[PDB]
């Protein structure tokens, strides 16, 4: 609670960023997903970009070296965080432009939808949008980073957000930064059948003996432990990760 | 009356600003002058460099040139425009700061202030510090761009600020740029009986037959025209304004 200068400074950006050119649902505006990688998996993995600073479907890079002749796999980029792209004037724009081009980019075949967690709500609120329109997903992934302890997982949190108030972004991405922060923390989630996966690939299993143990999405879901530590080749559970979410989708 | 969205703009720069390392009087903090050409006159010229999102000693370049082989001209710098300068606290600060570096180094041998309208306050801010320490300038000279009439100059400004929200400075210059803005924006400049030279370069001898006439600047001080159409080799309007800045002091 030290850190409320990280809420002040995010505050502000968020008001320059209402200065930028703003879109909706109104306005023909609309964006395209990036193909991250192809196999015969019969579920298409659409990723959602997160909305941290730095975020961008470069950040799915890894999940996709994982499902590269596993499963399709495509991005949706959160538009604003590159030059002279449109901020959403809000959560359901965003999702309804975003909802678009997969409807449009998809056509028929199903899709999961998920994210890193920087991306998690975006990618619900993505989710929500695709099953009002009547295109639910097979489901969503939620790749949870961080740490499991209540604080050290809060603690890490604010500890990056300051690395971005310390060689430094841009202009445009802190704006965004401060507009989408100001979205998701505003919006708020409802319960939407929709199954999903909650892949907890955050440093020890457990918390420290200092006992935290952090809240968890609610809403019914299942879930996997995918740590990052031990004995065949120590490197990339990004592989570790993808698996899982194949086997997930196969029961 | 329009654009009043800057005075908002600003003041979000503004806040921003408050977040960088600032500095007051008591910490030892301090900067030096930039020499920008010499001669043999008798007096120096000390000009300060404007607030603009632009503005540094380089906007001194001409007039620089102009009296290269005439007399000295040295620039202080407002600090904080470049990068991990700390900015003033207060505009108490900043005098105090360049009236330091200005008094170490001249000694004795006469000097004025001058500024470019964009620098109008801040050098006649400095040249008050200067002369409430017991080192008062020769005189001070207000340059001024801009049109003559009230309106038109007020859009000739309102006009251009806006050229720097559609190519782009950095944070630590719009952010520099909010925080002198909010400084000098309230200072309230006193009188102080020094020989001041305005001196009305702007375009447009004269406003545009639809009424105008700018207020001018307060206090005693002398006049001289200098307008941007001429008789001569367009291109350095410095040669003339500094020929005038110079003969205004030999009598």
């Amino acid at each position: 609670g030290v850190s409320g200068r990280v809420r002040s400074y995010l505050d502000l950006l968020a008001g320059l960023s209402d200065f930028r050119e703003h879109f909706d649902g109104s306005d023909g505006f609309s964006l395209d997903l990036v193909d991250m990688a192809d196999g015969p998996g019969e579920v298409t993995v659409i990723c959602c970009a997160g909305t941290a600073a730095i975020s961008g479907p470069h950040e799915f890079t890894r999940l996709a070296g994982a499902l590269r002749g596993i499963a399709p796999v495509r991005a949706v980029p959160q538009p604003g965080y590159e030059e002279g792209e449109p901020l959403p004037s809000s959560m359901a724009a965003v999702a309804a432009v975003q909802a678009d081009a997969v409807i449009r980019t998809q056509g028929d075949k199903p899709f999961v939808v998920a994210g890193h967690s920087a991306g998690a709500l975006m990618a619900y609120a993505l989710a929500t949008e695709l099953l009002d329109r009547g295109h639910p997903p097979r489901g969503v992934v939620l790749i949870d980073v961080y740490p499991p302890g209540h604080q050290d997982a809060m603690n890490a949190w604010l500890e990056e957000l300051t690395a971005t108030l310390f060689v430094r972004m841009d202009d445009t991405r802190l704006t965004a930064l401060g507009a989408y922060d100001r979205l998701t923390g505003q919006w708020r989630p409802r319960e939407t059948g929709l199954p999903t996966l909650l892949v907890s690939a955050g440093e020890p299993m457990g918390p420290w003996p200092d006992d935290s143990w952090k809240p968890t999405w609610p809403f019914e879901h299942d879930t996997v432990a995918v740590p990052g530590d031990h004995f065949t080749m120590v490197q990339e559970h990004a592989d570790a990760i993808a698996r899982h979410i194949d086997a997930w989708l196969g029961g």
